[PDB]
């Protein structure tokens, strides 16, 4: 029993974190094989700024060891520093781009030293509600599938509302953001409907049923209601994905949608669900199945 | 900016997790140097659990009855001893991944990271607090016994909790790494229940200071309170008494934000009376009590917004 915001074990990623210094700027890098990946802003016309730099301008520290930079290249908003030593702690890994609504673990780092791990979701507006201070750039987001680490996010900046923006490990930003100090703002955000539904199924599994009712709804009527409360539309793909949890609890997805509709229209009435007075949207259907089954890495 | 429930990086603890099997029971162990620490109830059957005589059950066991597996390697048990509710299995190999560590016993209100494990394999990490009633609101399934709670103090791992059981309300009970239980619990399947729980007042105050540091002040008021009047109101909402030690501990956050502890106490009294009126504080519609004053200082900026 119990339901916590759970992150993946971070050990395989901790063994990849390094410190990258160029001039006065210090940030974090990800050392995989013989390459260190980091935000290109560590050096704007980035090609013009990069051409002036030489390998010895980049100081890379792995623990108490200075790595030697033997080459450098830029891929989108990510700088790739070729080093003379392959990371002996390189795990089995992939670079994956995630979609809004998907969750991942963030290993927050400062000066190449991991300080904390938390779980979060890529918001529908492509920002993440992270917890980052100055020095956190280059911190990474990841998931683990069996023994393979899938790197999905690299931290680049904080927006004026306190939310965060970054790229995949190929340097493509999530959202309409640029890596420059200029007027940028997070767009209006929405609630991840399929995730709220997964979390309501997790509450039922844990013995919380007060919000269940005898009613059902059509997908179209639910989406008309959901659009009124700034909730993302629920697709047939989401309904299919929630199939296993529906079969386990005996509550059809559209039956749970009628519970969600009543919660949006009437509120919680002083009650909580899994210790929360708000509808939680940062657990995917897969996270609920994993945490209520005990999958190991 | 931002405020998340943050756990310590778990790598130093992952390299210590092993699987311990004795007969039909399998659970997790913590391998440090040449010793594997695990709950002593690994020697029990489900029947034994009502009134087990651990000393009588242990004397009947030999070293080769305990199977210890570290990854895909079988460790050889060369000795065994019981210390309170933990079993200590001496092995023939020191753990090469043993970090710098200490065994610390924590007090209610203290927070720590839990590395939940099954079959000696880590599955997840979460942050939690030792409740005033000595239970933890964890997320544990069968096979999670032996999973540990810890903090990482610079580069040193302080082990503070080892998981032993789940109470009927779904909450969890365990011991420190010397085998002493937190709370009036026993490693017996007898009728046991968590006592009435309360809110960790000093932690809610720390979290209100974190909200001010992050730029939110909607909940402050022009009032102050005496410590005694605050405690009289707090007890009525099932909040733990606030002591002079708690007021002293909140000193640094009071100096950083410019808000006196008893003024922040007056703001808490008003929140308990009015609720939030559709507003949130750091993304929460409830008053959060699982961040200590130390966690707030560690996570938040040193410059108030
Ligand atoms: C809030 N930031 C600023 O005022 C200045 N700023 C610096 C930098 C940036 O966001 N850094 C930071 C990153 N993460 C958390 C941060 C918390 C607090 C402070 C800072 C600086 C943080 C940045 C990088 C890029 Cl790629 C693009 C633009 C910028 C930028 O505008
Ligand atoms: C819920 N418990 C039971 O039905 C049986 N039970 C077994 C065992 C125990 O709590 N295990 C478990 C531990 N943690 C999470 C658990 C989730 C789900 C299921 C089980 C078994 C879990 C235990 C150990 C001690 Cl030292 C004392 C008493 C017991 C005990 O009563
Ligand atoms: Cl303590």
């Amino acid at each position: 029993s119990g339901f916590r915001k759970m992150a993946f074990p971070s050990g395989k990623v901790e063994g990849c974190m390094v410190q990258v210094t160029c001039g006065t700027t210090t940030l974090n890098g990800l050392w995989l094989d013989d390459v260190v990946y980091c935000p290109r802003h560590v050096i704007p016309n980035y090609e013009d700024l990069l051409i002036r730099k030489s390998n010895h301008n980049f100081l890379v520290q792995a623990g108490n060891v200075q790595l030697r930079v033997i080459g450098h290249s830029m891929q989108n908003c990510v700088l790739k520093l070729k080093v003379d030593t392959a990371n002996p702690k390189t795990p089995k890994y992939k670079f994956v781009r995630i979609q809004p609504g998907q969750t991942f673990s963030v290993l927050a780092c400062y000066n190449g030293s991991p300080s904390g791990v938390y779980q979060c979701a890529m918001r529908p507006n492509f920002t993440i509600k992270g917890s980052f201070l100055n020095g956190s750039c280059g911190s990474v987001g990841f998931n683990i599938d069996y023994d393979c680490v899938s790197f999905c996010y690299m931290h680049h900046m904080e927006l004026p509302t306190g939310v965060h923006a970054g790229t995949d490990l190929e340097g493509n930003f999530y959202g309409p953001f640029v890596d420059r100090q200029t007027a940028q703002a997070a767009g209006t955000d929405t609630t991840i409907t399929v995730n709220v539904l997964a979390w309501l199924y997790a509450a039922v599994i844990n013995g919380d049923r007060w919000f269940l009712n005898r009613f059902t709804t059509t997908l179209n009527d639910f989406n008309l209601v959901a659009m009124k409360y700034n909730y993302e539309p629920l697709t047939q793909d989401h309904v299919d994905i929630l199939g296993p949890l529906s079969a386990q609890t005996g509550i059809a997805v559209l039956d749970m949608c009628a519970s969600l509709k009543e919660l949006l229209q009437n509120g919680m009435n002083g009650r909580t669900i899994l210790g929360s007075a708000l509808l939680e949207d940062e657990f995917t259907p897969f996270d609920v199945v994993r945490q209520c089954s005990g999958v190991t890495f």
